[PDB]
Formats: C-alpha cells, structure tokens, sequence
DNA sequence: TTCAAAAAGTCCCA
DNA sequence: ATGGGACTTTTTGA
C-alpha cells in the first residue's frame, strides 16, 4: 500500500512550494506531508532546505542569534522546527526516521517530528506553512465500511455518496494550512469533473486560491497503476488576483522523463497552457482555452433543449453475477430455458455509431421464474452453479431477492422498445438506435424520447447530431476523462448535452437515415458513410455558427 | 423499493 | 519481464 511518486514530479512539487520562500524573513518554516510514506517528498524537502539555509547562513547569523546560525547547526535546526511527516505505516516512519538521521552522519539525540497515525483523525496542534505529498486514493468499494461511517459523520463537507478518501485528505490539508501558506499535491484528476467531486470543488474554490492545475489526462504517471493524475497547487494568500494557470497535456503517449525537469515539459509543445478565472467557476470547472470556451458557449446559447428535457434515461441490467444468467446463444444448456425467459444481450463493444451489432448472448430473465419446483432444471443445471456467489449479494442476505433472481432487473418495458444506446466508457461518441429490444448490463446506457417530444425530435435526427464531430468535441469538453482514450459516457453528463432544432433538421435527418441504411447492408459500402457524415457535420456547423 | 456512480481499473501479450 | 492495448462487474449509498 505504498506508491512511489516519480522523482521528476516530486522535485516539481517541492520546488513549487519553496522556490520563493524568504528564509531571512521566516527561518522557521513548517513543511508537512500527511501521507509521507518512506519520505519521497520529505527527503527532497530536506535537500532544498539545507541549500536554502547554507546559502544565507551569514545573513541569518547577522540578523539573528549569531551563535545559533552556523552550518553545523543546520541539520539539527531543520529536523527540530521544519520537517513534519505523518503516516499510518510504522515501518515507513521508521525507515524515514533513519534516512533523516543519516542525512548528516550521538550528540544530543535530535527529535524528529514524525507521527505514526491516521492523519484524518489526528488532533493537529498547529497549522503549517507548506504541505506537499501524495495522498492515498481509496474508492467507495475498497474503503472499509466502518471507516466510511466516520468519514461521513466528520467529513460531510466533501465526503458523500460515492466520494473518495483523498477528498478528505484535500479538506484536511486545506484546514491545517497557515494563512499565506502553500500546498501542492498529486491526486487523481477525476474530482475535476466527476459528480462526486462537486462538494470538494466547492470547498477548494471557496477556501483557497488555486494557483496551478497540471492535468496529465490519460498519461500513465504511475507505472503499472490504472489511475489518471493531476497536480494541484493552491495558497491562502491575500491577493486580488484570482486566475489559475492550467497546463493540459496534448500527447498522452509521452514518457515523463523526456527532460531533466517537469517544468521543461510544461513549457514545451507537449502541453498547452491557458488561464481560468477562479471567480467565474460554477459547480463545474470548465477548464478550456478561449477557442474551446467560445465553441462551448456558442453551442450552449444556441440550443434550447437538453437530452434530459426530451428523454428518459436509465442504466442497464445489473444481474449481480453475470456468469449465472448470461449464456452464449449457441450454448446447449439454452435448450433447457423457455424462450419467454430469454432476452438478447449486448456488451459495450457491440455499440457502434448509429447501429448495434447482432447480439451473441442471451440473458435469462429469472425474475419471471415463479418457484423452484416448476423450473427446477434451469435452477439446478444453470443458475445453481453459482448459488453461493448469488447468496452473498446484498439483496439476498437481507432477503429482498431470491437467490436465483437478478439483483437489479430494472423494468422490462423500458428495454423492449425503440431506444438509443451508448457505451459507458468510450474514446468517441457512439449512439445507436436499437431496433431489437436489446438488453445489456450497466456497461451500456439507454434512453428513449418522451411522448410529447416525438413530433419535435426523431431518433434518426438525434443519432445524427450526437455522432457528429461537433458533438464529439462538445461532449468531451466537459466529460470525465478516465484513462488513455477513455471518456465516461454516463447520464449525469450525457443527459446534460444540449440539442437544437432549425432549418437544417430535415437534411440532417435524411443524411442520418442514409447512413443507417448503408450500415445495415450485406455489402456495406463503408466509404460513403464518411462522406455523408462530413456533409452532416457541415450542416451542424452552419446551424451552430461555428 | 430501486435508482445510478464508481477506475491507485483488470487482464492479456509481445 | 514491462509497457501498452482491448475492454468493462457489481458493489454501494441514497
Ligand atoms: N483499515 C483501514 C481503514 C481506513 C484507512 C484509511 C486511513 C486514512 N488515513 C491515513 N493517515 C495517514 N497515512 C495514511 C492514511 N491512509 C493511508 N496512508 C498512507 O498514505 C500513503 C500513500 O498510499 C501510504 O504510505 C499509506 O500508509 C486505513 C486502514
Ligand atoms: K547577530
Ligand atoms: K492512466
């Protein structure tokens, strides 16, 4: 449970918080890491501090106690008054204490401000000038329930339904930062856009001045770790300035060690830089450049409806154990199941633009099985193979669901109708019209048009514009970037997409119908579809004035 | 009763 | 062995 931050990032963070420190004015800075681990950040802080003190040793000796300020006394001073670390791992603290002791190589048995504790529970007796480090990331599934009760009761300003632990670490760091202090940390990027991060974003916006956001997007910073990172730097300084420097990466395939320093990478063509006014932040943080801001605002102003206005959205089936209820359509065991119980089953990869692949799987809609005696063959020879796993589901332990029932079988009538489907995680917009009453898991989302908006919007028109290049860019501006070439397509953002209706409605609809007709051929002339899409994109750009 | 969010993702191969 | 690519379950709070 210990993660090594790359040295280039560690150096950038420490330098970010200490480059302009006035050691003459304040020779007693407090630099804290509340998840210090083996001291990836703190040892570097020691190096920076030692150079800072030794470069001004004679100035300090003249302004202050001349006997206290010598080179020989630097190592002691740093440990007594400057470096502070906290971590839950005892072995890590022991190792870091030995490393800090070996920075000099007893005289008086120097005390080192290292605490082996839960930083979210520690009674912190004073605030700190500088806070750096890499907090732990633990999500809603992997966090202990008993501990989650404490977080919900005590960190309710940032920790709620599906929040993450590092939300609480952000709140703690902000709370124990001195007036005029500086904090710089590396966390997941997901709180910048996620629905769970709304309270955290409000807290950060309204309690600190955000200096800088480095967004690495899908680039893999931590080797062999599936997480997407960002660096946040904030302060509590009295300033009328309220502008943020945003560095957003341009090529996610870059390796982090191209130059000797991260700042060389940030100044290069690998990153784009722009400024965001913190006072103009809403509940969402729309961090885009002026071209994209103009693009987004044009679209928002022009469109008079949203998908939420005109549609009904729902998440797919959650069986609770897929292997028990999902079978290949050529499985011999499917001869045991009456066709009234069987539904077509698709995965996210089966969703293309405008149409769905033919399904290869069948769902046993076991909610329609009455009792265990009439269909004993289905239960004993198909579903019962996983009975233990099925009995451990939450709604079975509580007794709400029978052991063979789907955990969340939703409502059949919602699926057995003409509707639009899209994958929950994709590199591009893929909205299809489903004609075959397809069921799917939560990896696919569905919506259908309300009855009162059918005369205004058709499924063909909607899949026309939603699959356009304009709308790919428009959705990705505010979407949640998960990993390299993966965006979240969830209703909490998909339903916010704004749509329009003007003189180009009929031609866009006709082009969409032609695309759908071609895609459903035996001899698919795939080429002409691209030409038709280009023409449709021209129509949409004409419609939205871009 | 029953919705929808959640990557320190998961798994595989060259 | 690692780094990169294809693909995506069900646990969980509200
Ligand atoms: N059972 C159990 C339940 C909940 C928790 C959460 C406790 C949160 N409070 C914590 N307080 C201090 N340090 C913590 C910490 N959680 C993780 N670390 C350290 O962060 C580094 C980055 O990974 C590593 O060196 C971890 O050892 C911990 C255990
Ligand atoms: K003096
Ligand atoms: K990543």
């Amino acid at each position: 449970g210990i993660y090594y931050t790359p040295k280039i990032i560690v150096d950038y963070i420490v330098k970010k918080t200490l480059k302009n420190h006035d050691i003459i004015k304040n020779p007693y800075p407090r630099i804290l890491d509340i998840s210090c681990g083996c001291g990836n950040f703190l040892l570097e802080v020691y190096d920076i501090l030692y150079d800072l003190f030794e470069e001004n040793i004679y100035e300090l000796k003249k302004k202050y106690d001349e006997n206290y300020w010598t080179v020989d006394n630097i190592h002691r001073h740093i440990l007594n008054y400057c470096i502070y670390g906290a971590d839950i791992d005892e072995k890590a603290i022991s190792i870091l204490k030995d490393s800090l002791t070996n920075k000099k190589v007893d005289e008086s048995d120097i005390k080192i401000n290292l605490f082996c504790c839960d930083s979210l529970k520690k009674k912190w007796r004073y605030k700190f000038d500088y806070i750096v480090g890499n907090p732990p990331y633990i999500g809603h599934k992997k966090l202990e329930k008993k501990y989650k009760k404490f977080l919900l009761e005590k960190y309710s300003e940032v920790y709620k339904d599906k929040a993450d632990l590092y939300f609480c670490f952000y709140k703690k760091i902000i709370d124990i930062l001195k007036q005029g202090g500086i904090g710089s940390v590396i966390t997941p990027r997901y709180f910048l856009e996620s629905l769970s991060g709304k309270d955290l974003r409000e807290y950060i916006k309204s309690n600190v001045n955000v200096q800088e956001i480095v967004d690495f997007l899908g680039a893999n910073i931590f080797k062999n770790i599936g997480v997407s990172s960002c660096i946040l730097t904030f302060d509590k300084k009295k300033t009328k300035e309220t502008y943020i420097d945003v560095f957003k990466i341009k090529n996610e395939d870059i390796c982090i060690n191209k130059f000797e320093t991260l700042e060389e990478l940030l100044k290069s063509s690998k990153f784009e830089h722009f400024n965001i006014n913190q006072r103009l932040l809403s509940d969402e943080w729309i961090l885009v450049n002026k071209d994209d801001e103009t693009f987004y605002n044009k679209i928002q102003e022009k469109c008079k409806y949203s998908l939420e206005d005109i549609a009904i959205s729902f998440q797919g089936i959650i069986t609770g154990c897929d292997k028990a209820f999902i079978l290949s359509k050529d499985d011999v065991k499917l001869n045991l199941v009456d066709d009234k119980f069987l539904k077509c089953w698709i995965k996210s990869k089966n969703i293309n633009k405008y149409i769905v692949d033919k399904s290869e799987y069948r769902l046993i809609y076991s909610n329609d099985i009455d009792n265990e005696n009439t269909n004993k063959r289905i239960l004993d020879e198909i579903i019962g193979l996983y009975k233990t796993k099925l009995e451990n589901r939450r709604e079975c332990k509580s007794g709400i669901r029978k052991w063979y029932e789907l955990q969340w079988g939703r409502e059949k009538l919602f699926f057995e109708r003409k509707k639009i489907m899209y994958p929950y995680k994709s590199n591009e917009n893929r909205f299809a019209i489903d004609y075959d009453n397809n069921f799917s898991s939560a990896d696919v989302y569905s919506f259908f048009i309300k009855e009162e908006y059918l005369d205004k919007f058709s499924y063909e028109y909607l899949v026309g514009i939603l699959n356009s290049s304009v709308y790919d860019k428009y959705f990705k501006i505010t979407a949640k970037k998960m990993s390299k070439n993966i965006y979240d397509y969830y209703p909490n953002k998909v339903m916010k997409i704004r749509i329009f209706r003007d003189n180009n409605y009929e031609e866009i609809e006709n082009l969409s119908k032609q695309i759908i007709s071609i895609l459903l051929n035996k001899s698919i002339d795939k080429g002409k579809v691209e030409k038709l899409q280009i023409k449709m994109d021209n129509l949409i750009m004409d419609s939205l004035g871009i």
